[PDB]
């Protein structure tokens, strides 16, 4: 016999959801950057108040370099205005001119003026970090040169390192949790999410790019991060764990008839995760099984 107080499951076919834990690494991503180099070749100067490790926007002073052959390129086109020239042959000199470097902003300038342009600090273009700084005091620049870059963080990446097989597994970004050892967040969102099938021979493992969400900021290289993985299994019979008892090599449990009448049912497991068992042998789809309860015989 059994008296009431039950509960109950019923047997239902799923795959088995299996939680992984991986260490991301959180750094910089490459394309977000912006490098400021130089059209012409020329010397520095002012060289501004920047260390190399600053934030910056719009890039409002850095350097500025003032030129060599441009001013005489520019003083033979007054000259040229002056007497008096083929208009078109004025244009040509000027195209040459900016052809060369000048910015367009400056030759119009130099238009308007009369006066030979000679002297331009540039601006970095983003609002960022720096990440390389250093050179000042009126020094050769050449060809395009870097006048060095700058870093920016509207994204973030943070890296996991992933088994080939269970990278397959993979699939989309909702079996994703990203928690982090510093500054734990409301939390961060995945933006995008990449596999890059180099895989580190060291090891066998394939490498997951995770683009992380730099918006607020809160974000730094080398900083702790721990993935928190999503994964699954081809599907199978799935009861609901606490129903099911062995003490021994009796492995099983009850079964309902509709007619709230019950029986003993030899099942087999698989495996048992993170809340469910998966069995092998034993059950039908359907069937139902009790989650909850207790009787007497
Ligand atoms: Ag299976």
């Amino acid at each position: 016999t059994q008296n009431l107080g039950v509960k109950t499951a019923t047997v239902t076919r799923g795959p088995l959801t299996f939680a992984q834990s991986f260490p991301a690494n959180v750094s910089y991503n490459e394309y977000q950057y912006a490098i400021v180099q130089a059209r012409a070749a020329g010397f520095i100067d002012k060289v501004y108040p920047l260390t190399v490790g600053d934030k910056v926007q719009k890039g409002t002073p850095l350097l500025d370099l003032t030129i060599p052959d441009w001013v005489e390129a520019q003083s033979e086109y007054l000259l040229l205005r002056e007497t008096g020239g083929t208009a078109t042959q004025t244009e040509g000199i000027l195209e040459r001119l900016r052809l060369a470097g000048m910015p367009e902003a400056d030759i119009r300038r130099l238009i308007a003026t009369q006066k030979i342009q000679t002297r331009f600090t540039l601006k970095a273009p983003i609002d960022g970090v720096i990440t390389a700084f250093d050179l000042r005091a009126g020094m050769n620049i050449a060809k395009d040169n870097v006048v060095a870059k700058i870093q920016g963080m509207d994204p973030v990446w943070v890296t996991a390192a992933i088994p080939e097989s269970i990278a397959w597994l993979v699939k989309d970004a909702s079996q994703f949790t990203l928690t982090v050892p510093a500054r734990p967040d409301k939390t961060l969102t995945i933006r995008k999410w990449t596999l890059l099938p180099g895989v580190d021979a060291a090891t066998r493992t394939l490498q997951l790019r995770l683009e992380v969400d730099n918006a607020d900021e809160a974000l730094k290289p080398g900083m702790n991060a721990w993935l928190q993985l999503n994964t699954a299994s081809e599907p199978m019979l799935l009861i609901p764990s606490q129903a099911l008892i062995d003490t021994g090599s009796e492995q099983r449990v009850i079964t309902v008839d509709a007619d709230g009448r019950f029986v003993p049912k030899r099942v087999a497991v698989f495996q048992a995760s993170q809340g469910v068992t998966a069995l092998r042998s034993g059950l039908a789809e359907g069937e139902k099984v009790v989650s909850s309860g207790l009787f007497l015989i």
